[PDB]
């Protein structure tokens, strides 16, 4: 099976790419696996495959860390991401985001039901598993539980059967047969939970699939629109219908090659302690436990020699930056274009801990609008911050055509030099805030409202007659024939490879 | 003579450090020298010494580019700066800034007058030079003139003789015997010019010395207090009295080993076209010529085989970032401590294009003040933004004890995650602004007022009971014995030098 359609094939692809280290000696799931993974993420090293987990029993489980993290070289920086999508490993960020947006103007390709697949190779009923006995990792030293769920896909369906959502949301082991996790607005798992709660008749049929098709975990991490079934979007994106098999104890459908599948229910009434968790902005507040949603597990099915993917998230750079930030940015690009705003490109700079999105403006288009910074800031911020795709993002930075939004150094340059503090910004206090950001949920103001800003790093003439500066840099402040002469004589004179 | 006391010795020190490239083939001062220098600055390469300048006549002149720029390795990153001050080349930023502040609580060491020195080896009178015939560089393609003055020291004295100031301010050739340049408030050259203008009797006696003692050019770049003679400050800092020789045509005194000396007058009445210039924020606005101050040159004296230092300034990283930003930060640290604020460290992040200063707070001290973010922001901003040492700085970022302000990644992390936009900031509109920043002088609001902000990246409990988080990073989220185990097994497992 292809790497983008089968997680086991994806692991082999990373091996073959010399982007994997197989660790075959015993590693403790209590902190050690995650500490190695954290080190990998902080240094852009090879992904670790832990083949010998202390406490693995009857095939459950190996761990792959850092599945969507960065590579060290510039040339294949995003190569792990590319391998989720059948793209060349030297793909740029723009190419990866365009692949994830491509299905937005295509008919869905609904999934294909097959009678079995590798995820049915083994099963454990209600009397045969205990989630507290599996080698679930403790990811950070102060975490409030063992976070089994950092890179699986929650599967829930609307009561009327018309929408089946696939998403990533964290969950931890509560007891032998229950998890607790985050289910918060405006996320689709929460929106669907609310529909079940309003109907009031039963708990939500649920499945959690780990080691799913890499293209499916990417869509799981992307804010595609309300009511759109991720399976059909991924089918469109990849050009192929995804093969799904029915759960044994409910009527949901899971990827046939899922490594591990939990089947059960998401309660419409019960809660349980959840968190704290070391999270995407780089923090853990020890002892900050709150009540989260509660899931009951009725059945586990799994592949022979099952592998659980794990994100050891926190400070730069891991899946919470490369996937959450970038895929929100992509959806924000599209949303702005659909609202007739002249946005060409969007990216969440890693240096902002993916709390900012830089929006590259087609300033020829802007000039024809004959508008002003105040008006334009307001319009952009009303579109993005009143939509779900803006949820996680607290600062939008508008930049002109000379800035590459995929390069955080240039975004930082433009923000620092072109946006006058106060005057060139509009604050938004009556929008949904992201409470996970420390300055929200642990800050001075309301955890769930406000704290957002549009910062205009367009210069005045970009609205009127055109750019009226040149950069004071080697590229822009010297003529071409001089530049080339300097480059050609560089090593001759005494001064000091693209792949490496 | 020691490197920190003699520019010629400094050049030799860079050679010996393998931090120089001597270019002995012909290089054009029209753009080529500066383009090589710009490339060096953008890549942290070795400093270029142009020994064969097209148009050099009778010893005037060789050029040394990038005299205070960065080195490529992390271990001796600031080594060129260290060599201005007799510090080891592996000196940290904190050590360099502490050396520049050290004379602030020492008695001055006034200079020593000697009868001659190397700067008198050659001279040209009123009938023998023409500034338009010297190999003055064109630094950027759209510059409004040939900027002879990017790394010399202007020397002016108060009318009453009590204060002699040394400072860097840009100047360009106007004609055969005049320069034009920036002389703007609140800078000391402007403050002294105003005193002469108020007296109204004559033009200001002036000298411009190039290739001065490296320790003197550093103090020239630092906002030491009003009325304090830089020579005596440098004498205190270095522990030695600086040797000065009298000018031939006025009664000012220049460093005895200056490479090149211009003697004349700064007009109290005349102006002339000046700029545009590719400047420290990375921009040039072509055609933006304004009237600047006018200097008359009566005499040139110079060393045999004179070398003119040159800053090819613009985008990161050059002397305008490493010296202007850092030395302002140092003075701001001191100013805050003198006003009883609990600041331990200050640095202008390069990523902000040196428009921000991050202030590290001793949060034990802060807690004992029993204050609030609003009050504390206000107090810090009133102290810094109403002083000259805050002139260039438009954003102050307050951070707690866990942030290393010398590491821009950590400053960016804390600003992005701990400061709520709007709520955690105070805008200052009734302070002096820095008009050179594009969003000031070419922006939407008054070029000379406002546009400043204090951004509080202290968390709420840092004012009350103490830090209540741990970072979700390898250092803070794993116990010590685990960390060391991981590091010790790193290469054994399969994963991947301080000097490199
Ligand atoms: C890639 C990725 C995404 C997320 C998460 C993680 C990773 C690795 C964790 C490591 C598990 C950390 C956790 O904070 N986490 C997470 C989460 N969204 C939540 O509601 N709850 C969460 O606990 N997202 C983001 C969501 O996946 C996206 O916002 C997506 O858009 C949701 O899908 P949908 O509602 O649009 O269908
Ligand atoms: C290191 C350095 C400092 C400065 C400059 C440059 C370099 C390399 C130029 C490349 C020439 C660019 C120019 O923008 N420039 C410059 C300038 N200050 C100005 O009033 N005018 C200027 O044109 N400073 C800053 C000043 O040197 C300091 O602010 C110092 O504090 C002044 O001394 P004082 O008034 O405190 O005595
Ligand atoms: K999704
Ligand atoms: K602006
Ligand atoms: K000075
Ligand atoms: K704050
Ligand atoms: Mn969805
Ligand atoms: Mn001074």
């Amino acid at each position: 099976q292809p790497a983008h359609l089968c997680f086991r094939s994806f692991v082999e692809a990373l091996k073959v790419d010399n982007d994997l280290v197989e660790i075959n000696t015993p590693i403790d799931p209590n902190l050690e696996a995650a500490a190695i993974t954290r080190r990998v993420c902080e240094t852009n090293d090879k992904a670790p495959l832990f083949n010998n987990l202390i406490g693995m029993k009857n095939g459950l489980f190996r761990i792959l860390g850092a599945p969507g993290s960065l590579r060290k070289s510039s040339a294949d920086r995003y190569g792990r991401l590319a391998r989720h999508l059948a793209l060349p490993p030297t793909a740029s960020m723009r190419e990866i985001l365009d692949k994830m947006l491509s299905a937005s103007d295509m008919p869905p390709i609904p999934p294909t039901i097959v009678p079995t697949g590798p995820c049915k190779e083994n099963s454990l009923d209600d009397s045969e598993f205990d989630l507290t006995e599996l080698p679930v990792p403790l990811i950070h030293k102060s975490d409030g539980g063992k976070y089994i769920q950092t890179y699986g896909m929650h599967i829930v369906q609307s009561p009327d059967g018309t929408w089946t959502n696939w998403s990533i949301a964290r969950a931890m082991v509560h007891d032998k047969n229950h998890l607790t996790g985050l289910v918060i607005p405006p996320q689709h798992i929460w929106q669907i939970h609310q529909m079940w709660k309003k109907e009031g008749r039963s708990d939500v049929p649920w499945a959690l699939a780990f080691g799913v098709p890499p293209a499916a975990i990417m869509a799981s991490s992307m804010p595609i629109p309300d009511g759109v079934t991720e399976a059909g979007y991924v089918g469109a994106m990849t050009g192929s219908s995804l093969e799904l098999v029915k759960c044994d104890t409910n009527d949901l459908y899971v990827p046939a090659t899922s490594e591990i599948v939990l089947e059960g229910t998401l309660s419409i009434s019960e809660t349980g302690p959840e968190g704290p968790f070391g999270q995407m902005h780089g923090y853990i507040f020890p002892g900050d436990t709150h009540l989260g949603a509660k899931y009951k597990v009725n059945r586990i099915t799994y592949r022979n020699n099952a592998i659980m993917p794990m994100s050891s998230c926190g400070r730069l750079t891991d899946e919470t930056h490369t996937m959450i930030g970038s895929l929100a940015a992509a959806e924000i690009r599209k949303l702005c274009q659909q609202n007739d705003l002249p946005i060409t490109d969007a990216f969440a700079p890693f240096e902002s801990q993916v709390t900012w999105v830089a929006l590259r403006v087609d300033t020829e288009k802007l000039r024809a609008m004959k508008t002003t910074s105040e008006g334009f800031r307001k319009r952009v911020g009303d579109v993005v911050f009143n939509h779900k795709a803006g949820y996680t993002i607290h600062r939008l930075v508008l930049v002109g055509d000379d800035i590459d939004v995929y390069e955080g150094k240039d975004v930082l340059w433009a923000f620092s030099t072109r946006c006058r503090p106060g005057m060139d910004e509009t604050l938004f206090e009556d929008v949904r805030g992201f409470p996970l950001i420390p300055y929200m949920g642990h800050g001075n103001g309301p955890a769930h409202r406000g704290g957002k800003v549009v910062s205009d790093a367009l210069m005045p003439t970009e609205y009127t007659t055109g750019r009226n500066w040149e950069a004071a840099d080697f590229n822009q402040s010297y003529p071409e024939d001089l530049k080339q002469k300097v480059l050609d004589n560089w090593t001759k004179m005494g001064f000091s490879h693209h792949h490496h």
